[PDB]
């Protein structure tokens, strides 16, 4: 059996790793809401993000069970869907009003932040046309989407094995700012050999000032390594490196309406997180 004190990919502890306890959770107890924000709890919304239409985050769809954090996607047409903070009952996406209806998901966000570390999540994505995501934000700095999975994609088997990885700039001073370029600074489709919804797997993201590396079930996936020297072209384009920020960690599920929408028969579905281990260098 592997030693849980160290990253599955670094069992000899070459990294001299120490668990960051305020960012980590084995989810063996009821969810600690002094450690984790259930999005919407007491009307608190990280990033003022109530959900991606048609879905909305529900405080009842996040809880621990059987040793796992559960992010639950439900068909709940009678849910009391709220307005966005801007007053709208819809998102506007590619010219279309997409109304909030039918589906509730959840988002769980760390109440603490950290900068740099080995992030290891053991999880099974929701088996429906819904995302299961593991990501970060910092306040008007940037966002790393370690993965967006879509475990129950009905028509694209590649998506069933995909971790969509993104880096997004939230800094209006940055030429790669999301509301300037309307897209990520960097994106790649991490493809693993097994359906993300089929079983639990261990995903590792080693985040440093100079690189980000991806690990699957303890093994480096070198095809997906991100180097600061490459993204910035040897520091000639430094604004392309935006991940030197303190981050909150998010787990959530969302409808991506243009990718797919679940049927009632697909639901409920669960994005199950057996644990999150975040280590930092001693
Ligand atoms: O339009 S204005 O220029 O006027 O600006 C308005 C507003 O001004 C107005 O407010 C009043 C209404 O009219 C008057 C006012 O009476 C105007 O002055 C500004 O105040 C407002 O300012 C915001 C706040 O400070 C900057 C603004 O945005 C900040 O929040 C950011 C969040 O919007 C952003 O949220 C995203 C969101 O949840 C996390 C973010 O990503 C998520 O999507 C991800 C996706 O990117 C990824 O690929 O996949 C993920 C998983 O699937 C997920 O889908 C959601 O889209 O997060 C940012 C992080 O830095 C900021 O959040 S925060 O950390 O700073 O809290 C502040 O709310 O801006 C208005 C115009 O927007």
């Amino acid at each position: 059996e592997p030693n849980p004190a160290y990253p599955l990919s670094d069992q000899s502890n070459e990294g001299d790793w120490v668990l960051n306890t305020e960012m980590s959770d084995e989810f063996e107890l009821p969810l600690d809401e002094d450690k984790w924000l259930i999005q919407g709890r007491n009307n608190e919304y990280q990033s003022r993000f109530i959900g991606r239409a048609p879905s909305q985050f529900s405080v009842n769809n996040a809880y621990t069970e059987s040793g796992k954090l559960k992010i639950v996607t439900k068909w709940e047409p009678d849910y009391d869907f709220r307005l966005k903070f801007n007053g709208d009952d819809h998102d506007v996406v590619n010219g279309e009003k997409i109304y909030f209806e039918n589906i509730t998901t959840a988002a769980v966000i760390s109440k603490k932040q950290f900068r740099y570390g080995y992030m290891e999540i053991k999880c099974k994505s929701a088996n429906a046309p819904i995302t299961s995501s593991f990501w970060t934000t910092g306040k008007n700095t940037s966002e790393m989407d370690m993965f967006e999975m879509f475990g129950g994609h009905k028509t694209n088997d590649s998506w069933r094995k995909r971790l969509k990885f993104n880096i997004i700039s939230w800094d209006p001073n940055n030429p790669n700012y999301f509301n300037k370029i309307n897209g990520p600074v960097f994106t790649q489709n991490i493809q693993v050999g097994n359906n993300t919804a089929g079983d639990f797997h261990v995903y590792g993201f080693d985040w440093t000032a100079d690189y980000i590396k991806v690990y699957y079930d303890g093994v480096l996936l070198p095809e997906y390594t991100i180097l600061k020297s490459e993204l910035t072209n040897n520091n000639t384009n430094p604004d392309k490196w935006v991940t030197d920020s303190d981050y909150w960690i998010w787990f959530d599920s969302e409808t991506f309406p243009w990718l797919g929408i679940p049927k009632e028969e697909d639901l409920p579905a669960e994005y199950q997180i057996e644990y999150l281990r975040v280590w930092q260098k001693n």
